[PDB]
C-alpha cells in the first residue's frame, strides 16, 4: 500500500494539474501489476487527460506533474529538479517523456508547478485518497 499510495499520488498530480490548466479529465485508476519481472513497478496507474488542443508548455506541466509531486514532497529545490528528472529518466514513463520532451530543463515551469502544488496539494491528496 506504501507503493500503491505513491502510484495514486502520481496519477492524482497529473490529473489535478491538468484540471487547473483547463484540460478535460476523467478520474484516474490504480491497479496491480501481475508481472514477475523485478525491473517493473508493482503498482500501475492510468490517467485520462485531453492534451490534444493545449499549448506545449501546459502539456509539459501535466507531463512533469507525476514525478514532480514526489520532488515537491521530498523538498527538492526547483532549480535542482531538472537534474533530478534527468537522473531518473530510466524510471520515468515514455508517455510522460512524450508530454515533457526537453522542457524539464525549464526552471520557470518547475517554479510554476511548485506554485500549483502549493495551491492545490489538498485537491491532489483528496483525489489520491479516492482511487
Ligand atoms: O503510461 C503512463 O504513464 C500512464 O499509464 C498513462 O498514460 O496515463
Ligand atoms: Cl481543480
Ligand atoms: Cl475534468
Amino acid at each position: 500500500m506504501d507503493e500503491r499510495f505513491n502510484a495514486a499520488l502520481h496519477e492524482s498530480a497529473h490529473t489535478v494539474i491538468a484540471q487547473v490548466l483547463g484540460f478535460n479529465t476523467a478520474t484516474p485508476i490504480i491497479y496491480e501489476n501481475s508481472s514477475t519481472n523485478p525491473d517493473e513497478k508493482h503498482w500501475l496507474g492510468k490517467a485520462f487527460i485531453d492534451t490534444t488542443n493545449g499549448n506545449v508548455e501546459d502539456i509539459a506541466l501535466v507531463g512533469l506533474a507525476g514525478e514532480a509531486i514526489q520532488y515537491y514532497i521530498e523538498g527538492v529545490d526547483v532549480g535542482d529538479c531538472p537534474f533530478i528528472w534527468e537522473c531518473n529518466l530510466e524510471d520515468i514513463s515514455l508517455s510522460d517523456q512524450e508530454l515533457v520532451k526537453d522542457l524539464y530543463n525549464d526552471v520557470e515551469l518547475w517554479e510554476k508547478l511548485y506554485t500549483l502544488f502549493e495551491q492545490h496539494h489538498d485537491s491532489i491528496l483528496d483525489l489520491a485518497n479516492s482511487i
